[PDB]
């Protein structure tokens, strides 16, 4: 069967990474990275997870299969993180969490459950969005449509265009929202905008699916959950796909969760059984190690205190690199109003550079960025900031 | 959307497990377990993996994402295990391995790749087979058909019925073969039968998909690969889905692999790119920990020597429990010819018990078995053997 199979393309970041390692120049900077890096250009394993891992090694007596939905405590812990510690959704037991292989894994079991157990045909995604979204929904045969979001020339959330695009969505469509640190723009709705979106959502009958991969990177753990909780307060049903890859630095251990909320415990158990059938037909039951680390940190006060502090250190490093970028550019002098960088949250932002400007940034300076001018702020350090900003001033 | 979603059923083993833990009787025996247990009724973590895990904890500096296909050394190591250390398929680089979440994960990415990149509509599965097979192929929309395999009244491989069922398969269909320790019968083709199957396979144009979950449990690592290598010697293309859950006791770490073989390196790279697109749209990239443990054991002589010995200890425990079962039954006296138990390989066999006999075995004695009379030999110990066999003699 494989003699005229056509080749699949290479995803942008992969391609850039190759071109970067093959770049003989020494002062090269890779801003198209997709992962967090600290002030020394490394993605370390957190001290809290090394300690949780030491512990698991001394206490694990079996590697026997976890249940389809993973470890119960992991479920407890992401529900409290997501919905707040004394939430009505938790006390009325309207929610069920399945441990998945990362946030992508969570999005695919949601897509498979939806495609086979309900009537969704369409999923609405922001323009732009995190790239892999369309492939995940399309593999499940659920059609993807885009709503407007980003105002290119103004570097802002075009809320009017947003609510006006979404009026073409009809009752029974899924609308996907990024919970905080919108990938790739870094522009998030304000809390009032989240509440008018929540109200509009119930009124037109949308099924909200939240992709929550950056909790803790915009303001803090509870602050970042504000919009999701504005929705959960008004919706009988919702799905939230969360990831622990970035806030726990556990990228390759594949730890995420898919949480189903329904009107009552009875209907969420019935729906959840079909979500478990979907997992059973995909990877059977989930990888214990990364989720086990997350569950022992979150349930222990000492370990969780260390983790929270390590996460604010990440958040604050990103926040001073956004500051430093604007300042060193303004100091190196050109016609900047890169001020919008300061108002965006998370590791990503569109710089406003044109694709031929990023092309001579690679060719002439060795600064590597995605052709759309997307830049990962975590690739900037105090040491590479002045070479970076000089290169940007030279191509402007 | 979830208000009239119907409930999914509960998979047999799960149901039996519940009924077993809720059984107040103390001398209860659960033979419907699906996992290996040692002479003390436990599924321990192997000493070789504890040592590999100690090592990973002291040497890992990052949890950054693995490539879509996982860690390269893991790929090296399963290809040599599968095809033999100096294989032509390895030197001509006709094979590509993707690290997957367990053997089930490997079967689903194969199904997704096949469904979307080639013309298979059908997958042939043995009657009977490991239950989850049909759900995996059906989730990918690939129709499943059954070929005859087991001779119920004779407790044997009905080879004639097998080749005669498979003549209804046409060129371009997938035929799934269990590499060794056929689940659930424990009946395997002889090497000559594997070679006539291999010859028939090329002649009618079947695409062979091997499910290899028990390498090392029938005779030894190389012996068990004999049939797959009989096929690989004659086929231009084949897919093998392997699991390390049972032979490394790494069930919940989800470590398996999907290996693609094509006629030349050029066509396997092109086909493999589309298999990577399939993984990218499912869980993105694979869980590092279990695969990392497997790669450091298999590449280190000292650790691999300890592992091989731990695996033969498992294989031999199962082999003396089959012996002991037949002997204690023959000693407890009824009209046994349970001799076929000795000739079956792996942890599973059909006992020949009727469903009402297994029903009074639970009700009256607390011996728990799957309603089809399937029994897991690893649930027998020298200590529970005489209570078990007495109960079986009483219901015969
Ligand atoms: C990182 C990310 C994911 C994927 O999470 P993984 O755990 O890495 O698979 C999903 N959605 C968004 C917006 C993300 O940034
Ligand atoms: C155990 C098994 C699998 C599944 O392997 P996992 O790694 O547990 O998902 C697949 N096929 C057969 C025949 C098996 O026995």
């Amino acid at each position: 069967m494989f003699e005229n199979i056509t080749a699949a393309p290479a995803d942008p970041i992969l391609g850039l990474a190759d071109l970067f390692r093959a770049d003989e120049r020494p002062g090269k900077i890779n801003l198209g990275i997709g992962v967090y890096k600290d002030e020394t250009g490394k993605t370390p394993v957190l001290t809290s997870v090394k300690k949780a891992e030491q512990y698991l090694l001394e206490n694990e007596t079996t590697k026997n299969y976890l249940g389809i939905d993973g470890i119960p405590e992991f479920g407890r812990c992401t529900q409290e993180l997501l919905f707040g510690k004394g939430s009505a959704l938790i006390n009325d037991k309207r929610a069920r969490t399945a441990q998945t292989p990362g946030g992508t894994g969570a999005l695919r079991v949601a897509a498979d459950f939806l495609a086979k157990n309900t009537s969704v045909k369409r999923v609405w995604v922001s323009n732009p969005s995190w790239p892999n979204h369309k492939s995940v929904f399309n593999s499940a045969g659920l059609e993807v449509r885009e709503y407007a979001y980003y105002d290119a020339e103004n570097h802002t959330l075009d809320f009017d265009a947003l609510i006006n695009s979404l009026n073409e969505a009809q009752a029974g469509d899924v609308v996907l929202f990024h919970g905080c640190c919108h990938a790739p723009t870094g522009i998030d709705p304000t809390l009032e905008q989240w509440q008018t979106l929540a109200q509009l959502s119930v009124e037109k009958g949308w099924l909200p699916l939240f992709d929550f991969a950056y909790q803790g990177f915009a303001r803090g753990l509870e602050e970042d959950a504000e919009g999701l909780r504005a929705f959960a307060a008004m919706h009988k049903e919702l799905i939230v796909a969360s990831s622990y890859s970035k806030n726990f630095g556990l990228y390759n251990e594949r730890v995420g969760a898919c949480t189903l909320v329904a009107a009552d415990s009875e209907t969420v158990d019935r729906a959840f059984s079909q979500m478990k059938a979907a997992i059973r037909a995909n990877y059977s039951n989930p990888p214990a190690h990364g989720a086990s680390v997350v569950a022992t940190i979150l349930s222990n006060d000492a370990l969780r205190a260390i983790w929270e502090q390590e996460l604010t250190d990440m958040r604050q490093r990103i926040q001073r690199m956004r500051q430093l970028f604007v300042n060193t550019l303004q100091e190196k002098g050109a016609n900047r109003d890169f001020s919008f960088i300061i108002k965006q949250n998370g590791m990503f932002s569109f710089s406003g550079l044109t694709k031929e400007q990023v092309l001579r940034l690679r060719e002439e300076f060795g600064v590597y960025a995605v052709a759309s001018g997307l830049v990962n702020v975590a690739g900037m350090t105090p040491d590479n900031m002045a070479p970076l900003c000089e290169a940007i001033v030279a191509v402007l």
